[PDB]
């Protein structure tokens, strides 16, 4: 859409305060894009929970977002937390927003120079029943209580998706997700409003090993191959779901099995993704319900996530129910 | 740290080949910029950057060129030495998704490895062992690549001579290491997956990789899909041919260049029966299966394709 991103966000119901916050966050993501382009792969000397060597770029990315939140330019931010420190850290006593982010997602593929990304979940005190309660402010909240979310993909260019959720009843309307592109001067524009079609041609099977002790997942994967669906799976969560918006079709799956439990984080990855997906008319599921309606049990809460084309999310639930 | 100029010379390149590689890499730098500041489509912009350079006085060392867009060998400079065959911008089905994409360049040299100028048919019946060099470039958050030089008599590629590259100031690259692809793999990257549906051996190999919990990494972009093998120093990429899903990868523009860099890093390559460096070019549009990476998985693939042939 040719109108400015500022105008489009306001048309989606964001006030100037939320609009400015989103634009400021995107600007920090633009700075992460620059850091990635000029920083070599240099190990810090410590592996993450998956065993992936953390790089200097991960710390730089975290610091770019955290330093901004703590600065006077981030005065609207009450508190933040991240995958590297999951506990709320106060930034500004009079700020309104709580931010939960994954500063640089794709630790197993960043060295390969594959596309990676960032994820930001945005909550607002006094909105959707979210009141400041210190450290446990987000406990028992659901994704439907976020006021906005966004993902940013760092590839040959910088792109992303953002959605606003300001309806008092939490109604998320199809066609409210905004596809973004950063101009090389750092300014973001909106290229369109993606609508994820109910039918899919692409499949993206994450946590593939779970199929070995989860028959339903093994059978869905076999089915997708038998029907000649196109395989597209980079191992980076943000790029793997961003493709669904661009192609306006596709299914991403990351189910949980006894042997291969869910590793995706509710607060730093899943809830943000669920909002942008459902704003584009896609469906999400943990096998039972939408990821906008699953309460946060703890800040480290992990969850399965399947998302994308409605018919495939339904096929997944039906197949998991039938087998068995 | 040693310059790329120094490193290329260490691998056997003379100043002329060194300068050619640096010029090609510089043009790839400009393709990186085109991708960063553009939305003519970028694949057309990339083709034009390489073509215009080759045709200019700056490209005087280039005798002739051809590409995916125009596979016919076209003479640029009568006194040039090199023949270039390139894939300007590869990854058409994923570029819109802002996923990593790449370029591939195969380099031949008149008077070297028995390649003499024969006009349009200069490369007919030539094999990949007759290339003097090749390179791949990956456009992602950074711009990286791999280059190998093949200047020893007989064209028998030495392990540990591939140079992993990273761009700093636009168009200028440094070497980030000399990858050695281990014989054992953890990652599998199954291209042309639909071929498995009428190629039992491929289906069974994929099932095996899944059952043994190999890690799936498959972007759909040829260049990034093979580049990971160099970075991780392990992995297997497969793009086989079946009757219903034939080989689409082009020998002259994709396959031979990749085969040289992989073998220079100690990996193996195969079309199901032999190295892609030993398959004669039958036609400029010649297509071929390509499997490459960790030696043990290439061995597994060849043995399975034989046993489960149907």
């Amino acid at each position: 859409a040719l109108p400015s991103l500022d105008q489009l966000l306001k048309e989606q119901g964001a006030d100037q305060t939320l609009t400015d916050l989103i634009l400021a966050i995107l600007d920090r993501c633009g700075k992460i894009a620059s850091a990635l382009q000029g920083t070599s792969v240099d190990k810090v000397g410590s592996v993450n929970e998956f065993g992936d060597e953390q790089l200097t770029v991960d710390v730089i990315a975290e610091n770019l977002l955290r330093s901004w939140a703590q600065s006077s330019e981030g005065s609207a931010v009450r508190a933040v937390c991240s995958e590297e420190d999951i506990h709320l850290q106060e930034c500004h006593k009079n700020g309104e927003f709580i931010l939960c982010w994954d500063p640089l997602d794709g630790s197993s593929i960043i060295d390969c120079n594959w596309a990676v990304g960032s994820i930001v979940s945005i909550w607002r005190i006094g909105h959707h029943g979210v009141q400041w309660q210190g450290a446990d402010t987000l406990i028992q909240k659901t994704g439907r209580q976020q006021v906005a979310s966004l993902i940013v993909v760092y590839g040959p260019r910088t792109t992303g998706v953002v959605a606003v959720n300001v309806d008092a009843g939490g109604i998320v309307k199809e066609g409210t997700a905004l596809d973004l592109e950063m101009k090389d001067n750092g300014k973001f524009i909106c290229r369109g409003k993606p609508i994820i079609k109910p039918q899919a041609k692409i499949f993206s099977p994450a946590n593939l090993r779970a199929a070995q002790d989860l028959p339903a997942y093994k059978q869905l994967i076999e089915f997708w191959m038998e029907k000649r669906y196109t395989l597209r799976y980079t191992g980076g969560l943000v790029p793997d779901v961003y493709q669904i918006f661009v192609k306006q079709q596709g299914v991403f799956c990351n189910p949980a099995s006894k042997a291969a439990p869910a590793k995706l984080r509710m607060c730093f990855e899943v809830l943000a993704i669920a909002l942008v997906v459902e704003a584009a008319g896609g469906r999400t599921s943990n096998g039972q319900k939408s990821l906008l309606d699953v309460a946060i049990e703890h800040m480290d809460h992990r969850s399965a996530l399947c998302c994308g084309s409605a018919d495939e999310i339904k096929r997944m639930e039906e197949t998991f129910a039938a087998l068995s």
